[PDB]
C-alpha cells in the first residue's frame, strides 16, 4: 500500500503538549452576551456559515459575526480550539467571542474587523515590493500555526484579509484547520481547487503542513505572473493534468513511485506526457517588472509535486526574495 510520511519539522509539538491542547471534543465552550452584538448588514453566505458585519455595543468597535449552519459539533469545536490556540499569534485573525444565535440556534463566532482592501483591487495594483512584503507577513502566520501544530488546509486569496492602507494582514476562516498528528490519515478534501496539493489530487492522505505551502505557491505564482488562478483545472482531475503541464509528468511519476501510490486509471487517457516547463515561460511584457532571479527561485522551491521537498516557511523566510523587504 502507499509508504508513510512525516512532516520534516512540528512533528511532535502534540505529543509533548497537554491532551486539553489538541483534545478539541473535551473542550468545553464558553459562552459570551449574544445582545453586545448588533448585526449591521450580510457581507457573504457559504456551505458552513453566514458572515454579518456587526456592531459590539459594549464599545462601538465594528466586528464580524461568522454564523455557523448546521454541522457536527466536531467541527465547531475543533475551529473554536484552534482560533484559542492560535490568539494573539503573527498575523492570525482574533477571535473576540462566542455566542449562540437567537435565530439560527446555533454557536456565532465573533471576530475583529479588518478593513479589507477589495481583493480584484490589491491583485491589480500590488507592486513587487508589496507582494514581497505580504507574502512575508503570512509566512509568519504560517510559521506560527505550523509551530503550534496546526495545518490551515485553505491558504487561497480570500483567506488573507488585507487592510493596504495600514499595510495588516489576517489569516481568516480556520474552519478547515486540523492538528497535525504523524501517521494520521486526513480528509483530501480540503482546500478550494485551484489551491489544492498535488497529495490531495493523487488521493495521498498522510499529508501535513507542506499542503499550505503548496497553496501559497500557488497565490505566489498568480500574482508575480498575472494569471489568476495559475493551475485553472476545470474539475480536480484537470487540475492535477494543468499542474503536469507546467511541472512535467516525469516528476509526478517520481512521486506516485516513491510513495507507491497508485493513480486513479482515468488518469491514463488524460495526464499524457508533459517536459518541465522552464518559469520564464511565463513572463511577458506585462508581468516582467514583477519577476525576477530570486522570485522564479522561490517559487521553484514551493512548486514541488513531493511534499516533503518544499520550503517550509521558516525556510521560506530565509529566501533571498525577502532580502529587499524592511525587516
Ligand atoms: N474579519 C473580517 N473582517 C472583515 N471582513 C471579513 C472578515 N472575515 C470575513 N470577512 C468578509 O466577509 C465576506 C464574506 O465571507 P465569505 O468567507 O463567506 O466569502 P468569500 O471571501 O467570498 O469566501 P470564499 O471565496 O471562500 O467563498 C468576505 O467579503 C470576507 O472578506
Ligand atoms: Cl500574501 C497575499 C495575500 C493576498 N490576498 C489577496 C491578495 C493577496 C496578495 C498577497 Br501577495
Amino acid at each position: 500500500g502507499p509508504v508513510p510520511s512525516r512532516a520534516r519539522v512540528y512533528t511532535d509539538v502534540n505529543t509533548h503538549r497537554p491532551s486539553e491542547y489538541w483534545d478539541y471534543e473535551s473542550h468545553v465552550v464558553e459562552w459570551g452576551n449574544q445582545d453586545d452584538y448588533q448585526l449591521v448588514r450580510k457581507l457573504g453566505r457559504g456551505k458552513y456559515s453566514e458572515v454579518f458585519e456587526a456592531i459590539n455595543i459594549t464599545n462601538n468597535e465594528k466586528v464580524v459575526v461568522k454564523i455557523l449552519k448546521p454541522v457536527a459539533a466536531a467541527k465547531i469545536k475543533r475551529e473554536i480550539k484552534i482560533l484559542e490556540n492560535l490568539r494573539g499569534g503573527p498575523n492570525i485573525i482574533t477571535l473576540a467571542d462566542i455566542v449562540k444565535d437567537p435565530v439560527s440556534r446555533t454557536p456565532a463566532l465573533v471576530f475583529e474587523h479588518v478593513n479589507n482592501t477589495d481583493f480584484k483591487q490589491l491583485y491589480q495594483t500590488l507592486t513587487d515590493y508589496d507582494i514581497r512584503f505580504y507574502m512575508y507577513e503570512i509566512l509568519k502566520a504560517l510559521d506560527y500555526c505550523h509551530s503550534m501544530g496546526i495545518m490551515h488546509r485553505d491558504v487561497k486569496p480570500h483567506n488573507v484579509m488585507i487592510d493596504h492602507e495600514h499595510r495588516k494582514l489576517r489569516l481568516i476562516d480556520w474552519g478547515l484547520a486540523e492538528f497535525y498528528h504523524p501517521g494520521q490519515e486526513y480528509n483530501v478534501r480540503v482546500a478550494s481547487r485551484y489551491f489544492k496539493g498535488p497529495e490531495l489530487l493523487v488521493d495521498y492522505q498522510m499529508y501535513d503542513y507542506s499542503l499550505d505551502m503548496w497553496s501559497l505557491g500557488c497565490m505566489l505564482a498568480s500574482m508575480i505572473f498575472r494569471k489568476e488562478p495559475f493551475f485553472h483545472g476545470h474539475d480536480n482531475y484537470d487540475q492535477l493534468v494543468r499542474i503536469a503541464k507546467v511541472l512535467g509528468t516525469e516528476d509526478l511519476y517520481d512521486y506516485i513511485d516513491k510513495y507507491n501510490i497508485e493513480l486513479d486509471p482515468r488518469f491514463n487517457d488524460i495526464l499524457g506526457r508533459h517536459s518541465r516547463k522552464r518559469w520564464e515561460r511565463f513572463v511577458h511584457s506585462e508581468n516582467q517588472h514583477l519577476v525576477s532571479p530570486e522570485a522564479l527561485d522561490f517559487l521553484d522551491k514551493l512548486l514541488r509535486y513531493d511534499h516533503q521537498s518544499r520550503l517550509t516557511a521558516r525556510e521560506a523566510m530565509e529566501h533571498p526574495y525577502f532580502y529587499t523587504v524592511v525587516k
